[PDB]
């Protein structure tokens, strides 16, 4: 008696950092302008001392036709394009936008930026006064650590557009080879030996997702942080390749404990750096596995952690 939303429980003691989720709530009832104006005013204010990596080329490609078309249009078109996509509004735009990886969506972004400091596409309007909820919203952002930050700016990002409705077409990056196997690191956990558990982070590391998933149970589940499990090999696999290239985790120290049925529950803390940062944002992570008696990954959920003081020891 095991299941997918049960599995959800285990170490119950781990405090993610909830103030992500909450922030992003309080961020999406305000007005669109406002919306645009605080990450705007978050992400220079960030860029002071986090250097953000440029977007790969291939995903600059794929933004390129719909970065056009902004760029064409006149200013206010183009203050009224970035409203549609903040309000969630149907739009040609918005749907193109939608139907997009995060990837994508995030070196979009990065690109309209640096063409709102150039001058060539409609900045925000100098001296902007944001509302009462919003400074205080952007205040809540600029208090968090880092690792906190960036992810509340991805899922505002990813959050915009026009996906209602919408499981029909997904433009993604394209998949990059596995790392060679000569080349590969291997990570070392204090506590820690399950060689599904190593086995499972050594090849996220080497981006080798075909041989990721055979770790997993056919009906097993991933559970990102602050998302509802992605359920089935299918689902996570698809996962893997769309929006997990690149990544570094770095665990650090473990626990392993038998759960009912023979089946083995993990706990393992340490960091993830993602491409867009790399070293210079280290993320406070927990990975929770609950391993069937094979050894096979039933769930896996990958918790961010409120504060280093969550860390293991
Ligand atoms: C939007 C916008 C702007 C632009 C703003 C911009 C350019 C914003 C860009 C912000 C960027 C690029 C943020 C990067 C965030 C990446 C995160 C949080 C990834 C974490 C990865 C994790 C947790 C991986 C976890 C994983 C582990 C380890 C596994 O083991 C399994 C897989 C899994 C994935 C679960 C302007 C500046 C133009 C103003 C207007 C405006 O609105
Ligand atoms: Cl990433």
């Amino acid at each position: 008696p095991f299941t997918i939303d049960s599995a959800r429980g285990i170490f119950p003691n781990t405090l993610a950092a909830d103030v992500v989720p909450a922030t992003i709530a309080r961020f999406s009832q305000l007005n669109a302008e406002d919306q645009l104006a605080l990450i705007w005013f978050a992400y220079l204010e960030m860029g002071k001392t986090l250097t953000i990596a440029a977007p790969g080329a291939a995903s600059m490609q794929l933004a390129e036709n719909a970065l056009k078309e902004i760029q064409a249009m006149g200013p206010l078109q183009q203050t009224q394009a970035m409203c549609d996509l903040a309000n969630r509004a149907d739009t040609p735009l918005c749907r193109t936008y939608a139907s997009w990886s995060p990837n994508i969506k995030l070196g979009f972004w990065y690109r309209l930026g640096e063409l709102m400091e150039q001058g060539f596409v409609a900045p925000i309007p100098a001296g902007y006064q944001l509302s009462a909820n919003a400074n205080a919203v952007l205040a809540t952002i600029q208090g968090l650590e880092s690792g906190q930050q960036i992810t509340v700016l991805r899922n505002a990002v990813v959050d915009m557009g026009f996906t209602a409705g919408k499981d029909g077409k997904r433009i993604a990056e394209p998949v990059v080879p596995p790392q060679d196997t000569a080349s590969r690191t291997k990570v070392s956990i204090e506590g820690v030996t399950n060689a599904t558990v190593l086995n499972y982070m050594d090849n996220l590391n080497a981006n080798d997702f075909d041989t990721l998933i055979e770790l997993f149970t056919s009906d097993g589940a991933l559970q990102p942080p602050f998302q509802r499990p992605i359920v089935g090999k299918e689902n996570v696999l698809r996962f893997f390749r769309e929006e997990c290239q690149n990544l570094k985790l770095i665990p650090e120290r473990g626990v392993t404990e038998p759960a009912e049925d023979g089946f083995t529950q993990i706990k393992v803390t340490g960091k993830v750096q993602t491409p867009w940062f790399g070293g210079n944002v280290g993320m406070n992570i927990a990975w929770r596995f609950l391993l069937n008696p094979e050894g096979k990954i039933f769930f896996v959920a990958i918790d961010l952690l409120a504060s280093p003081k969550e860390l293991l020891n």
